[PDB]
DNA sequence: AGACGGCTGGCACGACTTTTGCCAGATCAGCCCTGG
């Protein structure tokens, strides 16, 4: 294991809470599952579970849930042997047996095909999954990590999610907090951000923020979490233009009428 | 002398031949290293 200084800031308590959690579950091997809003960080945080990890080595593949092409995924999971159907003529390495000794990490696991959801089915459980075309069954030691954004408990009464394909992916959620939230964080992100975009307008130095947007912001509900604040603050730095002295007001949205 | 019929050959269009272009891989057996 290691550090890897990750872009990851705010105290908050409930940061240190998940934070505490989701590094006492880096040395497991059962698969997780990670409730938050959209756009909460929860990519950091699946990052977080390999890197930390006793095998900070092994692979880490994408696996999109709703990029896979799905009339010829029974190939694009396993993968095949070489000849198995017309036009091969190599063997191909499924997204599973990619990610031996590494870690799967689905993206929006929530919006999946049916068809999907059942054929992973058994590459979770055991280790036992055979190449489309394959002549013997091998074994798969990739642990599974996924996080999704939208609740999974009124999805498995709904039927788009298997009542019986959930208490097998989730042996654990590190359910992430909402930015409202932290509320300390405010500030410290924001501010963090405005250095963010000063060093790319080409500009010396941010003056900083007046009281009437310490007011703005707080009041403000952000119900888009982290970027809320960095589509907000990176976009008013480009509105205040010289940096002679210090921003007082930011919109909070882009759309509607200007004057 | 002018029109009609015959002849040949160019060109076109399907039905059909033929000619060129691929590029390993996995699997099995003997020998060397090591455990019993
Ligand atoms: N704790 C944090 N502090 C500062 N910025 C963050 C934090 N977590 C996420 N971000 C930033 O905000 C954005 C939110 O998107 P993302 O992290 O992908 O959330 P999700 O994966 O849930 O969609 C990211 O691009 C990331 O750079």
């Amino acid at each position: 294991m290691a550090e890897y200084k990750d872009n990851l800031l705010g105290e908050a308590n409930s940061f240190l809470e998940v934070l505490e959690q989701v590094s006492h579950l880096a040395p497991l091997d059962k698969p997780v599952l990670i409730i938050g809003e959209r756009g909460t960080g929860k990519e950091l945080i699946a990052s977080r579970l390999h890197y930390l990890s006793s095998r900070w080595q092994g692979p880490f593949i994408s696996l999109n849930c709703a990029a896979l092409n799905e009339n010829l995924l029974d190939s694009e999971l396993f993968g095949h042997e070489a000849g198995a159907f017309t036009g091969a003529q190599k063997r191909h390495p499924g997204r599973f047996e990619r990610a031996d000794g590494g870690t799967l990490f689905l993206d929006e696991l929530a919006t999946a095909p049916m068809m999907v959801q059942e054929k992973l089915l058994r590459v979770i459980e055991y280790g036992e999954l055979e190449r489309v075309g394959g002549s013997q069954p091998l074994q798969v030691n990739v642990r599974l990590v996924c996080a999704t954004n939208a609740d999974l408990p009124a999805m498995v009464n709904e039927g788009t999610f298997r009542a019986d394909l959930l208490d097998r992916l989730a042996f654990d959620v590190v359910q992430l907090p909402p930015l409202r939230e932290r509320e300390s964080d405010i500030m410290l992100m924001a501010e963090y951000f405005a250095i963010q975009m000063c060093r790319e307008i080409k500009l010396p130095l941010f003056p900083g923020f007046t009281e009437r947007a310490r007011e703005t912001l707080l009041n403000y509900r952000w119900p888009g979490n982290i970027r809320e604040l960095k589509n907000v603050v990176e976009r008013s730095v480009y509105r205040h233009g010289t940096s002679d002295y210090p921003l007082d007001d930011i919109i909070i949205d882009p759309f509607k009428r200007r004057p």
